[PDB]
């Protein structure tokens, strides 16, 4: 059976995807940049702030001084920041808290492997942090999503296995991750955005631990 669950944290354990879209969107309004809709932002889920900043700016075919690029940057982060003030524990999304209590009962690790530098904030700020046995810190891999080294970093913090491994996911990066670190990947949103080769769940109350043994068995 498998020995640990990998979690992204945006748009799997909450709803901020939604606020780092609604940042970004801004961003790129203020320099001019109109295209960051919807359907783009998938481009932009799972990739590392840095990263979405340069594919914001290559749809425009914009340049910017590094300077900028680094003003920019932190900008969104500051706006970013205030957004998520008020998040509690309220926020967490359906069936995400039981997956966690369930897990820890059945002695399955728990590991965050988050590309946001603003996770740990976040999982204090949904009273999460005592479910989880590691944290990936995003700033020490050498490659982030949907390169799978964030992914195999958080199997190797709970010494599990990718390949022992389920890890549950919002992007397409981060899918594409998943898949190349040996983790098997199981979906939340839509096919027409994630792909029909995995299995992908409408939304988050699929999670759960009888639902996931199904997936490692079949
Ligand atoms: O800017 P942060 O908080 O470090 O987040 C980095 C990335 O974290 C990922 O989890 C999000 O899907 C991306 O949208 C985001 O860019
Ligand atoms: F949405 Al993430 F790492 F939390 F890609
Ligand atoms: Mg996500
Ligand atoms: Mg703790
Ligand atoms: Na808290």
């Amino acid at each position: 059976m498998f020995k640990a669950v990998l979690f992204d944290l945006n748009g799997v354990i909450t709803d901020t995807a939604e606020y780092h879209f609604r940042a970004w969107k801004a961003l790129a309004e203020e320099i001019g940049i109109n295209g960051v809709d919807r359907q783009f932002n998938e481009q932009l889920k799972g990739v590392s702030r840095e990263d979405s900043l340069q594919k914001i700016l290559d749809l425009a075919d914009k340049k910017v001084s590094a300077e900028e690029f680094k003003e920019l940057a932190k900008r969104k982060n500051d706006n970013y920041v205030k957004m998520i003030q008020d998040v509690s524990p309220a926020d967490v999304y359906p069936g995400i808290l039981q997956l966690l209590k369930d897990l820890r009962s059945n002695k399955i690790k728990i590991a965050l492997a988050s590309a946001s530098k603003n996770g740990p904030f976040l999982l204090e700020r949904m009273n999460l942090t005592g479910y989880f046995d590691a944290i990936a810190d995003p700033a020490e891999v050498a490659a982030s999503k949907p390169a799978p080294d964030i992914f195999i970093a958080a199997a190797h913090a709970v010494g599990v296995a990718p390949s022992e491994s389920i890890g549950l996911e919002d992007s397409q990066a981060g899918i594409q991750a998943i898949k190349d670190s040996g983790a098997l990947p199981i979906g939340v949103g839509r096919p027409e955005d994630l792909g029909d080769d995995i299995v992908i769940v409408p939304d988050t109350s699929h999670y759960t631990l009888e639902f996931l043994k199904e997936v490692w068995l079949q």
